[PDB]
């Protein structure tokens, strides 16, 4: 996250990270045994860690979990990211509490001009490279489908929502991918991609989750 603020430990309680011997992509937990997060983020190996803030220190809330299986969007294509989602099922169910938490799948879209808050571990400059420890979290609106499109001529699906600030130095970044994307309290998107981050012209670009409800709900019934 580049040009946010310090969330503080625990305040984000359903954002997960992603651990293949290191950090490598966030994630949003929806029940006690799902996660969500960006097919791009797919590997084997991934152990799903719960409750973390400092993600180099054993801070006392944490639980790591390893996944049993992961489900890739049918659809996704990895070379325009349409349909950047994918499914993890943990070994165990956690243990929820006040700072392990699921975030509600939304019963509808949300509107451009829509406030939401971004969270994740990614890089925190725009040129160069700082990787911070703790959870960073930033405020942004949803851009309009009409000010995405003119942002990425011929790349937006029905499928991606920009948020984010058309005049740059706030944004998603690299490491934060998979994250959540929170809106009155519901998951509306997806941590996918952008072209840089905090660019001018050139804000984040979102899976958007509203679209993909019904997948969640019949996958999560049959696995
Ligand atoms: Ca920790």
């Amino acid at each position: 996250i580049v040009g946010g603020y310090t969330c503080g430990a625990n305040t984000v309680p359903y954002q997960v990270s992603l651990n293949s011997g290191y950090h490598f992509c966030g994630g949003s937990l929806i029940n006690s045994q799902w996660v969500v997060s960006a097919a791009h983020c797919y590997k084997s190996g991934i152990q799903v860690r719960l409750g973390e803030d400092n993600i180099n220190v054993v801070e006392g809330n944490e639980q790591f979990i390893s996944a049993s299986k992961s489900i890739v969007h049918p659809s996704y294509n990895s070379n325009t990211l349409n349909n950047d989602i994918m499914l993890i099922k943990l070994k165990s169910a956690a243990s929820l509490n006040s700072r392990v938490a699921s975030i509600s799948l939304p019963t509808s879209c949300a509107s451009a001009g829509t406030q939401c808050l971004i969270s994740g571990w990614g890089n925190t400059k725009s040129s160069g490279t700082s990787y911070p420890d703790v959870l960073k979290c930033l405020k942004a609106p949803i851009l309009s489908d009409s000010s995405c499109k003119s942002a990425y001529p011929g790349q937006i699906t029905s499928n991606m929502f920009c948020a984010g600030y058309l005049e740059g130095g706030k944004d998603s970044c690299q490491g934060d991918s998979g994250g959540p994307v929170v809106c009155s309290g519901k998951l509306q998107g997806i941590v996918s991609w952008g072209s840089g981050c905090a660019q001018k012209n050139k804000p984040g670009v979102y899976t958007k989750v509203c679209n993909y409800v019904s997948w969640i709900k019949q996958t999560i019934a049959s696995n």
